[PDB]
Formats: structure tokens, sequence, C-alpha cells
């Protein structure tokens, strides 16, 4: 059951925007357990049921997952105003926390960042789950050291097959992931910035590539470009990603 | 007409303070309606009848708006302690918003405020009402995707926004509005800095007069800072009317939107 009720959620600051609606940060106080701060993510538009079926819908993909590094759901209010009440990350949106720290991270926490996100990856995979919108916008940073996926066209991040086909397969989201990564350490410069979208497939097409991030480690650039492939059966998959990102990460730390 | 049971009121947390006193955010429980969210301004000193009347009057002038984008007037509570009762802007003031959450918003956001905004300014431009007081500091926050004009007793020299026909010879017109406006956008791109920081205001019709501009601010667009030149032509008659504006503004955020 998760269904909770409203006067358990104490309503606090807006702390951001999300698809559907302002999300704010606020306490949980259980009955059962010691109070808690959450997310809540708050819909506009839910008055048509229409798009509460696809505010509400997210809740329901979420409770299936159960992972340290996949944003926590804990709750539900169904009755307006819809409320989606998750675990807070506290330090916010990591492409805000890449541009407002980029001088105090050090390149192993960035490739921890990475690693952590393929560990979710892996975990999603290992259910059959194909997310669809791998991105630093949808990572929060709950502490210097931990980072969660979150948000269950975005050209840029998109792999050919999702563009020309509408193809969504567990490759695509190592596409993604890949771009991803290079996001991060770029510390939150959005990829093909100054490209228009309407320019991106035909320079992919072409072998056109995200560059290598100044201080990226080659053999971390190496990672970005396999999940590049054209080719989706040419693409690895995260158990791979996560095996070769805790060797960067672990050789990075010496 | 407007007068709200003052038992229907609970006053909140304050919010600010305008020339007639504080203003807190509150809670309304209208009849046939369930609570509201509500910003309250009070008057300091309503009783004498001067002040009570110039106060009433800031909610006569909201009164008589109806748009979006702009604060709505609620009500009025003319029995001692006067207050005067809008739509509250939960967000809070678009300038400490801008400058808070500087690495949160997409320029797309950015962007869409101004379209907003402008949107507001054409109604009123409709309506032959000139505003004079349009300033970041004046615009409110409703949600992340929505603002609005302030309420306009609280928007209120302010030199470094007004036109030069403005400070040269207080004319105020729906052009030397444009002015503001593109002052206003300047503002938002720049995550809330103010104009000609650092500047006396009398150097600055000096530098306005000798042809220097507002630069364009990092990562503003081409299109857009040439947008916000154009509503500062010296020449009044130059400077296009915010319908105009508006058609443009659309026109750069779905070129922002398209990346
Ligand atoms: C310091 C220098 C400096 O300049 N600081 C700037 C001043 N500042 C700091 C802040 C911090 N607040 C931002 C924040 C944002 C999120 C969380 N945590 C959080 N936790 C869980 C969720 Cl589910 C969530 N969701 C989302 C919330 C918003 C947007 C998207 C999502 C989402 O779902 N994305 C996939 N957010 C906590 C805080 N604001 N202004
Ligand atoms: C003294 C020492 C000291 O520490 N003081 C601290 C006092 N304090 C608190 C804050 C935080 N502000 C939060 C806020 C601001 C506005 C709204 N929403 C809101 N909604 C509707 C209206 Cl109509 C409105 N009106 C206005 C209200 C205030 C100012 C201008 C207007 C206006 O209409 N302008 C054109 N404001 C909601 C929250 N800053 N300072």
């Amino acid at each position: 059951d998760y269904e909770i009720q409203r006067e358990r959620i104490e309503l606090g600051r807006c702390i951001g925007e999300g698809q559907f609606g302002d999300v704010h940060q606020g306490i949980y106080m259980s009955p059962e357990n010691p109070a808690m701060a959450v997310a809540i993510k708050t819909c506009k538009n839910c008055t048509s049921d229409s798009v509460r079926e696809k505010f509400l819908q997210e809740a329901l993909t979420m409770r299936q997952f159960d992972h340290p590094h996949i944003v926590k759901l804990i709750g539900v209010i169904t009755e307006n105003p819809v409320w989606i009440i998750m675990e807070l990350c506290t330090l916010g949106e990591l492409r805000s926390f890449l541009q407002v720290r980029k001088f105090s991270l050090d390149l192993a926490s960035l490739i921890l960042y990475a690693y952590q996100l393929s560990t979710a990856l892996a975990y999603l995979e290992s259910k059959r789950f194909v997310h669809r919108d791998i991105a630093a916008r949808n990572v929060l940073v709950s502490a210097t050291d931990c980072v969660k996926l979150g948000d269950f066209l975005p050209i840029k991040w998109m792999a050919p097959e999702s563009i020309n086909f509408r193809r969504f397969t567990s490759a695509s989201d190592v596409w993604m992931f890949g771009v991803c990564m290079w996001e991060i350490l770029m510390h939150g410069v959005k990829p093909f910035q100054g490209v228009k979208n309407n320019d991106v497939i035909g320079r992919i097409e072409n072998g056109e590539r995200l560059p290598m991030p100044p201080n990226c480690p080659p053999t971390l650039y190496s990672l970005m470009t396999k999940c590049w492939a054209y080719d989706p059966s040419r693409r690895p998959r995260f158990t791979e990603l996560k095996a070769q990102l805790s060797t960067i990460l672990e050789e990075e730390k010496l």
C-alpha cells in the first residue's frame, strides 16, 4: 500500500520544475518511522484524468524498483491535488551540482557518479526494463558520493534507431548513458550545444560524435565511444560498463 | 462589491513591505470556494482619510485588469485595519528566484518569462494603459513556468530603467513601457542582476544619450539581444509595440526549444 494521507505530508519550498508541475521538498511524518525529508511531485493539469493517468503512471512504474541509485518512491496522494512522494536527494539536480561545484569536484568523483548510474542501469537491464531517457538532467545528487537516477524529444541524447525508427532497447539506453557519461565528464554541459536538433541525426549518421571532454581519461572516453556504435548490437551491456567503470575509477583513485 | 469578511482571512508570514506597510501572505476560504492562498497588503496609516483613499485606489487600479500574467485583486477590507487581498504568487519575487535558481533555469524558461510578460504588457497596451514601472523587481513568480506582473501600487526615480524621454521630459507612453521592458528582459537573462550596477543615475542618461546600451548578457541568443536593442531605440516611434515583441519572443522561444 502506497496511499499516504495529505495530513502526514508537510509541504515545503519548491525545489524545481518537473515534467508535470512544480516539485517541492517536504517532510513525511510516518506514524511508524522517523520523519524524513521528501520530494513532493505536484501536478497541474491533473484535473483532467487523461493527464492524471500519465502523472500517476510514473509512480506505478517506480514502485517496481528497489535500488540504491534509483530515487525511491515513498507514496502517492491520489485525491486532488495529486502528489507523488519520493525520497529527497538533498544536494539537488546533477547538472546544477556539477556546474556549481565544477572546481571542487575531482575526476574520480565524476567517474564514481558514472559508475553508480551504471549500477542502476545494470539493475534496470536485469529487470529487462528500458528507461528511454538517460541524461544528466534525470539524475539527482543525494550526497557528494551518491547519485540516483530519476524520471520514470531529447534528440541530442537519443540513439540513431530511436530517432529513425522509434526503437528503444537496452542497447539504446546504452547509447544515452554514453551521452550522460559525457555530460558528467563535461561538468553538466549539454551535448551538441549550438547545434539544432534538426542537424543531429545527420551528423550522427555521418559518424560525428561528442569529443573527449577536457581532463577526461582516454580510457573513459573509449568507453563512451563504444556506447555510440551505430550498430546497436556492437554496443556493450550495462554489466560490462559497470565493470570497466569500476576499473577506471579504482585506477583514478590511485 | 469587493468587500471581504475579515473572519475569512487568516494572516500569515510577512512577505515584504510597500509604501503603505507590510505585505503578508495568508489564507482566505471564500464562500462556495475552498481554502485559497492570498497576498495581503496592509496599510499602516489608513486612519488618515487621504492615505486610505490612495491605498484603496491601488486596489481599484488592479480591479480593471483580467489577465493570466497580471496578479488579480481578490477583494478589499475597508474597515480598519484596511487590507487589500491579492492572488498569491507562491514562489515570490522574480529577481530573488532568478538569482537562487541561476544554475537550474533553462534559457527556455528565461525566454518563456519574457514572452509571458510581453503578453501582459500587450494586454495593458490593448487597454491604452501605461504601466511606467516595468522592472524585474516588479515581476512575481506563480510557478516555475509562470510569472506575473505584480501589484501596480507595489511596483511604485527608476532612472536606470526609464526611457530617455521619461527622464528628460517625464513623457510616459506605451513606447516608454517598451523601453523598460527591454531592460526587464536584460535583467531576466542576466539572472536578476540590476542594470547599470555601480553607475550613478546622472551618468546613465549620459551613456544612453551617447548611444551606449546594456551589453548582451552571457548565453543570450543574438536574436533576443537584437530585440532588446530595438526596444532601446532612442526614438520612441522606432520602438516596436508589444504585439511584435510577443510574436518575436514566441519565435525565439521555439528556436530555443529546437536548440
Ligand atoms: C549552492 C550554490 C548555489 O548557487 N545554489 C543555488 C541555490 N539553490 C539550491 C537549491 C537546491 N534545490 C534544488 C533541488 C532539486 C532537487 C532536490 N531533490 C530532489 N529529490 C528527489 C526528487 Cl524526485 C527531486 N525531483 C526533482 C526536483 C526538481 C527538479 C527535478 C526533479 C526530478 O525529479 N528530476 C529527475 N528532487 C533537492 C534540491 N535551489 N536553489
Ligand atoms: C525587513 C527585514 C527582513 O528580514 N525582511 C524579510 C521580509 N522578506 C520576505 C521576503 C520573501 N518574499 C517572498 C515572497 C514575495 C512575494 C510573494 N507573492 C506575492 N504574491 C502576490 C503579490 Cl500581489 C505579491 N506582492 C508583492 C509582495 C511583496 C513585494 C512586492 C510585491 C509586489 O506586488 N511587487 C510588485 N507577492 C510571495 C513570497 N523578502 N523579504
